[PDB]
Protein backbone atom coordinates (compact mmCIF):
# COMPACT_ATOMS: atom_id res chain seq x y z
CA UNK A 1 0.00 0.00 0.00
CA UNK A 2 2.92 2.39 0.86
CA UNK A 3 4.40 1.60 -2.66
CA UNK A 4 3.81 4.54 -5.09
CA UNK A 5 4.95 4.92 -8.70
CA UNK A 6 6.87 8.25 -9.09
CA UNK A 7 7.85 9.58 -12.55
CA UNK A 8 10.89 11.81 -13.28
CA UNK A 9 10.20 15.56 -12.72
CA UNK A 10 9.49 16.42 -16.43
CA UNK A 11 6.94 13.53 -16.77
CA UNK A 12 5.39 14.15 -13.29
CA UNK A 13 4.52 17.75 -14.47
CA UNK A 14 3.76 17.13 -18.21
CA UNK A 15 1.56 13.97 -17.58
CA UNK A 16 -1.13 16.33 -16.09
CA UNK A 17 -1.44 18.21 -19.44
CA UNK A 18 -3.80 17.07 -22.24
CA UNK A 19 -0.99 17.27 -24.90
CA UNK A 20 1.42 14.88 -23.02
CA UNK A 21 3.26 12.39 -25.30
CA UNK A 22 4.09 9.10 -23.45
CA UNK A 23 7.50 8.92 -25.26
CA UNK A 24 9.40 6.14 -27.11
CA UNK A 25 10.46 4.03 -24.03
CA UNK A 26 7.90 1.13 -24.16
CA UNK A 27 9.14 -0.24 -20.75
CA UNK A 28 7.94 3.00 -19.00
CA UNK A 29 4.31 2.79 -20.36
CA UNK A 30 3.02 0.24 -17.74
CA UNK A 31 4.42 2.44 -14.91
CA UNK A 32 2.87 5.58 -16.52
CA UNK A 33 -0.55 3.75 -16.60
CA UNK A 34 -0.22 2.56 -12.93
CA UNK A 35 0.81 6.16 -11.93
CA UNK A 36 -2.43 7.44 -13.60
CA UNK A 37 -4.68 4.77 -11.95
CA UNK A 38 -3.17 5.61 -8.49
CA UNK A 39 -3.70 9.44 -8.83
CA UNK A 40 -7.13 9.14 -10.64
CA UNK A 41 -8.62 6.29 -8.55
CA UNK A 42 -6.39 5.68 -5.46
CA UNK A 43 -3.57 3.24 -4.45
CA UNK A 44 -6.46 1.03 -3.08
CA UNK A 45 -8.57 0.56 -6.31
CA UNK A 46 -6.56 -2.51 -7.50
CA UNK A 47 -4.26 -5.20 -6.00
CA UNK A 48 -0.95 -3.99 -7.59
CA UNK A 49 0.06 -7.67 -8.27
CA UNK A 50 -3.28 -8.29 -10.14
CA UNK A 51 -3.07 -4.90 -11.98
CA UNK A 52 0.50 -5.51 -13.20
CA UNK A 53 -0.42 -8.99 -14.43
CA UNK A 54 -3.58 -7.56 -16.17
CA UNK A 55 -1.49 -4.75 -17.87
CA UNK A 56 1.12 -7.26 -19.19
CA UNK A 57 -1.59 -9.62 -20.59
CA UNK A 58 -3.32 -6.60 -22.27
CA UNK A 59 0.05 -5.50 -23.84
CA UNK A 60 0.68 -9.09 -25.15
CA UNK A 61 -2.80 -9.04 -26.86
CA UNK A 62 -2.02 -5.79 -28.80
CA UNK A 63 -0.45 -6.52 -32.23
CA UNK A 64 2.65 -5.01 -33.95
CA UNK A 65 0.59 -2.77 -36.33
CA UNK A 66 1.64 0.82 -37.20
CA UNK A 67 -1.13 2.70 -35.27
CA UNK A 68 -3.67 0.45 -33.40
CA UNK A 69 -0.94 -0.81 -31.01
CA UNK A 70 -0.02 -0.78 -27.29
CA UNK A 71 1.26 2.86 -27.54
CA UNK A 72 -2.22 3.92 -28.86
CA UNK A 73 -3.89 2.10 -25.89
CA UNK A 74 -1.72 3.93 -23.30
CA UNK A 75 -2.06 7.26 -25.20
CA UNK A 76 -5.92 6.96 -25.17
CA UNK A 77 -5.85 6.05 -21.41
CA UNK A 78 -3.70 9.18 -20.73
CA UNK A 79 -6.27 11.49 -22.46
CA UNK A 80 -9.00 9.86 -20.25
CA UNK A 81 -6.76 10.42 -17.16
CA UNK A 82 -6.44 14.16 -18.11
CA UNK A 83 -10.27 14.49 -18.66
CA UNK A 84 -10.95 12.74 -15.27
CA UNK A 85 -8.35 14.83 -13.32
CA UNK A 86 -9.79 18.14 -14.73
CA UNK A 87 -13.40 17.01 -13.77
CA UNK A 88 -12.65 15.61 -10.25
CA UNK A 89 -16.21 15.65 -8.83
CA UNK A 90 -18.33 14.69 -11.94
CA UNK A 91 -17.48 10.91 -11.98
CA UNK A 92 -18.18 8.05 -9.50
CA UNK A 93 -15.41 5.79 -8.04
CA UNK A 94 -16.61 2.95 -10.39
CA UNK A 95 -16.58 5.18 -13.54
CA UNK A 96 -12.90 6.22 -12.95
CA UNK A 97 -11.88 2.51 -12.41
CA UNK A 98 -13.86 1.38 -15.51
CA UNK A 99 -12.91 4.17 -17.97
CA UNK A 100 -9.07 3.93 -17.55
CA UNK A 101 -9.31 0.12 -18.04
CA UNK A 102 -11.82 0.59 -20.93
CA UNK A 103 -9.30 2.95 -22.63
CA UNK A 104 -6.34 0.55 -22.14
CA UNK A 105 -8.47 -2.32 -23.63
CA UNK A 106 -10.51 -0.44 -26.30
CA UNK A 107 -8.49 -1.76 -29.35
CA UNK A 108 -7.37 -5.22 -27.95
CA UNK A 109 -6.22 -7.60 -30.77
CA UNK A 110 -6.75 -4.96 -33.53
CA UNK A 111 -5.42 -6.23 -36.93
CA UNK A 112 -5.13 -2.70 -38.45
CA UNK A 113 -8.32 -3.14 -40.59
CA UNK A 114 -11.69 -1.30 -40.38
CA UNK A 115 -15.13 -2.90 -39.79
CA UNK A 116 -15.72 -2.23 -43.57
CA UNK A 117 -12.70 -4.40 -44.64
CA UNK A 118 -13.76 -7.29 -42.27
CA UNK A 119 -17.31 -7.26 -43.84
CA UNK A 120 -16.00 -7.14 -47.48
CA UNK A 121 -13.37 -9.85 -46.69
CA UNK A 122 -16.20 -11.90 -45.04
CA UNK A 123 -14.00 -12.38 -41.89
CA UNK A 124 -15.48 -14.79 -39.25
CA UNK A 125 -15.76 -11.81 -36.75
CA UNK A 126 -18.22 -10.08 -39.20
CA UNK A 127 -20.52 -13.20 -39.02
CA UNK A 128 -20.29 -13.21 -35.15
CA UNK A 129 -20.80 -9.37 -34.80
CA UNK A 130 -22.80 -7.69 -37.64
CA UNK A 131 -22.19 -4.07 -36.36
CA UNK A 132 -19.34 -2.52 -34.30
CA UNK A 133 -17.50 -5.76 -35.36
CA UNK A 134 -13.97 -4.95 -34.02
CA UNK A 135 -15.41 -3.13 -30.93
CA UNK A 136 -17.50 -6.19 -29.82
CA UNK A 137 -14.26 -8.22 -30.36
CA UNK A 138 -12.25 -5.73 -28.18
CA UNK A 139 -14.81 -6.09 -25.32
CA UNK A 140 -14.79 -9.95 -25.74
CA UNK A 141 -10.92 -9.88 -25.47
CA UNK A 142 -11.17 -7.65 -22.32
CA UNK A 143 -13.57 -10.12 -20.53
CA UNK A 144 -11.29 -13.09 -21.58
CA UNK A 145 -8.18 -11.45 -19.95
CA UNK A 146 -10.22 -10.51 -16.78
CA UNK A 147 -11.10 -14.28 -16.42
CA UNK A 148 -7.43 -15.52 -16.54
CA UNK A 149 -6.28 -16.78 -13.06
CA UNK A 150 -4.82 -13.86 -11.01
CA UNK A 151 -6.08 -11.20 -13.55
CA UNK A 152 -9.47 -10.26 -11.94
CA UNK A 153 -8.54 -6.66 -10.86
CA UNK A 154 -12.26 -6.13 -9.93
CA UNK A 155 -12.47 -9.17 -7.52
CA UNK A 156 -12.79 -6.87 -4.39
CA UNK A 157 -15.95 -5.16 -5.89
CA UNK A 158 -19.42 -6.40 -4.74
CA UNK A 159 -21.46 -8.50 -7.28
CA UNK A 160 -23.58 -5.39 -8.27
CA UNK A 161 -20.51 -3.06 -8.61
CA UNK A 162 -18.78 -5.78 -10.78
CA UNK A 163 -21.80 -5.89 -13.21
CA UNK A 164 -21.95 -2.02 -13.29
CA UNK A 165 -18.19 -1.61 -14.10
CA UNK A 166 -18.26 -4.32 -16.88
CA UNK A 167 -21.34 -2.51 -18.32
CA UNK A 168 -19.46 0.89 -18.15
CA UNK A 169 -16.52 -0.86 -19.95
CA UNK A 170 -18.76 -2.53 -22.63
CA UNK A 171 -20.57 0.77 -23.47
CA UNK A 172 -17.23 2.75 -23.40
CA UNK A 173 -15.53 0.31 -25.87
CA UNK A 174 -18.62 0.04 -28.21
CA UNK A 175 -18.72 3.92 -28.28
CA UNK A 176 -15.20 3.94 -29.90
CA UNK A 177 -16.96 2.73 -33.12
CA UNK A 178 -16.77 6.07 -35.02
CA UNK A 179 -19.94 5.07 -37.02
CA UNK A 180 -21.90 5.55 -33.70
CA UNK A 181 -20.16 8.89 -32.80
CA UNK A 182 -22.09 11.07 -35.36
CA UNK A 183 -25.57 10.30 -33.95
CA UNK A 184 -24.31 10.32 -30.32
CA UNK A 185 -22.79 13.85 -30.67
CA UNK A 186 -25.96 15.15 -32.52
CA UNK A 187 -28.17 13.87 -29.64
CA UNK A 188 -25.79 15.48 -27.06
CA UNK A 189 -25.79 18.77 -29.11
CA UNK A 190 -29.67 18.83 -29.07
CA UNK A 191 -29.80 18.01 -25.28
CA UNK A 192 -27.22 20.71 -24.27
CA UNK A 193 -28.96 23.43 -26.41
CA UNK A 194 -32.65 22.73 -25.43
CA UNK A 195 -31.25 22.47 -21.82
CA UNK A 196 -32.48 18.83 -21.27
CA UNK A 197 -28.92 17.42 -20.59
CA UNK A 198 -29.05 15.82 -17.07
CA UNK A 199 -25.92 13.96 -15.71
CA UNK A 200 -28.14 12.14 -13.07
CA UNK A 201 -29.98 10.48 -16.04
CA UNK A 202 -27.96 7.23 -16.73
CA UNK A 203 -28.79 7.23 -20.53
CA UNK A 204 -27.42 10.86 -20.61
CA UNK A 205 -24.21 9.85 -18.66
CA UNK A 206 -23.75 6.89 -21.10
CA UNK A 207 -23.86 9.42 -24.02
CA UNK A 208 -21.32 11.81 -22.30
CA UNK A 209 -18.93 8.85 -21.55
CA UNK A 210 -19.37 7.79 -25.23
CA UNK A 211 -18.22 11.29 -26.37
CA UNK A 212 -15.27 11.23 -23.88
CA UNK A 213 -14.28 7.82 -25.44
CA UNK A 214 -14.37 9.36 -28.97
CA UNK A 215 -12.39 12.44 -27.70
CA UNK A 216 -9.70 10.19 -26.08
CA UNK A 217 -9.59 7.83 -29.12
CA UNK A 218 -8.98 10.79 -31.55
CA UNK A 219 -6.51 12.61 -29.20
CA UNK A 220 -3.66 12.30 -31.80
CA UNK A 221 -5.25 15.52 -33.29
CA UNK A 222 -4.87 17.35 -29.88
CA UNK A 223 -1.04 16.94 -29.48
CA UNK A 224 1.65 19.50 -30.43
CA UNK A 225 2.05 19.69 -34.25
CA UNK A 226 5.28 17.56 -34.45
CA UNK A 227 3.47 14.65 -32.59
CA UNK A 228 0.19 15.02 -34.63
CA UNK A 229 2.16 15.08 -37.95
CA UNK A 230 4.30 11.96 -37.10
CA UNK A 231 1.23 10.05 -35.78
CA UNK A 232 -0.54 10.85 -39.14
CA UNK A 233 2.19 8.71 -40.90
CA UNK A 234 1.23 5.69 -38.70
CA UNK A 235 -2.53 6.26 -39.29
CA UNK A 236 -2.02 6.38 -43.12
CA UNK A 237 0.39 3.35 -43.00
CA UNK A 238 -2.65 1.27 -41.81
CA UNK A 239 -5.18 3.00 -44.17
CA UNK A 240 -2.96 2.39 -47.26
CA UNK A 241 -2.30 -1.29 -46.24
CA UNK A 242 -6.14 -1.68 -45.96
CA UNK A 243 -6.49 0.01 -49.41
CA UNK A 244 -3.94 -2.48 -50.86
CA UNK A 245 -6.05 -5.39 -49.39
CA UNK A 246 -9.25 -3.82 -50.90
CA UNK A 247 -7.50 -3.82 -54.35
CA UNK A 248 -6.64 -7.55 -53.76
CA UNK A 249 -10.44 -8.23 -53.26
CA UNK A 250 -11.05 -6.37 -56.62
CA UNK A 251 -12.53 -3.20 -54.95
CA UNK A 252 -11.17 0.38 -55.49
CA UNK A 253 -10.65 1.74 -51.94
CA UNK A 254 -11.97 5.18 -50.83
CA UNK A 255 -9.27 7.87 -51.46
CA UNK A 256 -8.18 7.99 -47.72
CA UNK A 257 -6.99 4.32 -48.07
CA UNK A 258 -5.46 4.69 -51.60
CA UNK A 259 -1.66 5.30 -51.38
CA UNK A 260 -1.82 6.53 -55.06
CA UNK A 261 -3.64 9.65 -53.60
CA UNK A 262 -0.96 10.63 -50.96
CA UNK A 263 -1.05 14.18 -52.48
CA UNK A 264 -4.68 14.75 -51.22
CA UNK A 265 -3.90 13.78 -47.54
CA UNK A 266 -3.72 17.45 -46.34
CA UNK A 267 -7.26 18.14 -47.77
CA UNK A 268 -8.43 14.76 -46.30
CA UNK A 269 -7.19 15.96 -42.84
CA UNK A 270 -9.22 19.28 -43.21
CA UNK A 271 -12.47 17.29 -43.83
CA UNK A 272 -11.70 14.97 -40.87
CA UNK A 273 -11.00 17.97 -38.54
CA UNK A 274 -14.17 19.82 -39.74
CA UNK A 275 -16.53 16.73 -39.95
CA UNK A 276 -15.30 14.79 -36.83
CA UNK A 277 -12.54 16.25 -34.58
CA UNK A 278 -13.67 19.92 -34.09
CA UNK A 279 -17.38 19.01 -33.64
CA UNK A 280 -16.31 16.26 -31.13
CA UNK A 281 -14.13 18.59 -28.91
CA UNK A 282 -16.66 21.52 -29.25
CA UNK A 283 -19.55 19.41 -27.78
CA UNK A 284 -17.20 17.91 -25.10
CA UNK A 285 -16.09 21.49 -24.12
CA UNK A 286 -19.80 22.58 -23.94
CA UNK A 287 -20.59 19.64 -21.52
CA UNK A 288 -17.19 19.60 -19.66
CA UNK A 289 -15.70 23.14 -19.82
CA UNK A 290 -12.26 22.16 -18.39
CA UNK A 291 -11.59 19.96 -21.55
CA UNK A 292 -11.25 23.27 -23.54
CA UNK A 293 -7.45 22.70 -24.05
CA UNK A 294 -8.32 19.67 -26.33
CA UNK A 295 -10.49 21.96 -28.59
CA UNK A 296 -7.71 24.67 -28.60
CA UNK A 297 -4.99 22.10 -29.59
CA UNK A 298 -7.31 20.59 -32.29
CA UNK A 299 -7.93 24.10 -33.79
CA UNK A 300 -4.12 24.75 -33.73
CA UNK A 301 -3.55 21.49 -35.73
CA UNK A 302 -6.37 22.39 -38.22
CA UNK A 303 -4.45 25.68 -38.83
CA UNK A 304 -1.17 23.68 -39.32
CA UNK A 305 -2.89 21.47 -42.02
CA UNK A 306 -4.25 24.65 -43.73
CA UNK A 307 -0.58 25.93 -43.82
CA UNK A 308 0.57 22.59 -45.44
CA UNK A 309 -2.03 23.07 -48.29
CA UNK A 310 -0.93 26.75 -48.85
CA UNK A 311 2.54 25.21 -49.57
CA UNK A 312 4.22 26.88 -46.50
CA UNK A 313 5.09 23.35 -45.08
C1 LIG B 1 -14.51 9.96 -40.93
N1 LIG B 1 -13.39 10.41 -41.78
C2 LIG B 1 -12.12 9.98 -41.53
O1 LIG B 1 -11.91 9.15 -40.64
C3 LIG B 1 -10.97 10.34 -42.37
C4 LIG B 1 -11.21 10.63 -43.71
C5 LIG B 1 -10.15 10.90 -44.53
N2 LIG B 1 -10.07 11.20 -45.87
C6 LIG B 1 -8.74 11.39 -46.16
C7 LIG B 1 -8.25 11.68 -47.52
C8 LIG B 1 -9.09 12.23 -48.49
C9 LIG B 1 -8.60 12.44 -49.77
C10 LIG B 1 -7.30 12.07 -50.09
C11 LIG B 1 -6.48 11.48 -49.13
C12 LIG B 1 -6.96 11.27 -47.85
N3 LIG B 1 -8.00 11.18 -45.09
C13 LIG B 1 -8.82 10.87 -44.04
C14 LIG B 1 -8.58 10.56 -42.70
C15 LIG B 1 -9.64 10.31 -41.86
N4 LIG B 1 -9.41 9.96 -40.53
C16 LIG B 1 -8.29 10.14 -39.80
O2 LIG B 1 -7.32 10.71 -40.24
C17 LIG B 1 -8.29 9.62 -38.41
C18 LIG B 1 -7.43 10.12 -37.42
C19 LIG B 1 -7.50 9.57 -36.14
C20 LIG B 1 -8.39 8.52 -35.91
C21 LIG B 1 -9.21 8.08 -36.95
C22 LIG B 1 -10.21 6.97 -36.75
N5 LIG B 1 -9.14 8.63 -38.14
MG1 LIG C 1 -11.03 1.00 -32.27
ZN1 LIG D 1 -8.52 3.37 -30.74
Amino acid sequence: GLMQFTLPVRLCKEIELFHFDIGPFENMWPGIFVYMVHRSCGTSCFELEKLCRFIMSVKKNYRRVPYHNWKHAVTVAHCMYAILQNNHTLFTDLERKGLLIACLCHDLDHRGFSNSYLQKFDHPLAALYSTSTMEQHHFSQTVSILQLEGHNIFSTLSSSEYEQVLEIIRKAIIATDLALYFGNRKQLEEMYQTGSLNLNNQSHRDRVIGLMMTACDLCSVTKLWPVTKLTANDIYAEFWAEGDEMKKLGIQPIPMMDRDKKDEVPQGQLGFYNAVAIPCYTTLTQILPPTEPLLKACRDNLSQWEKVIRGEE
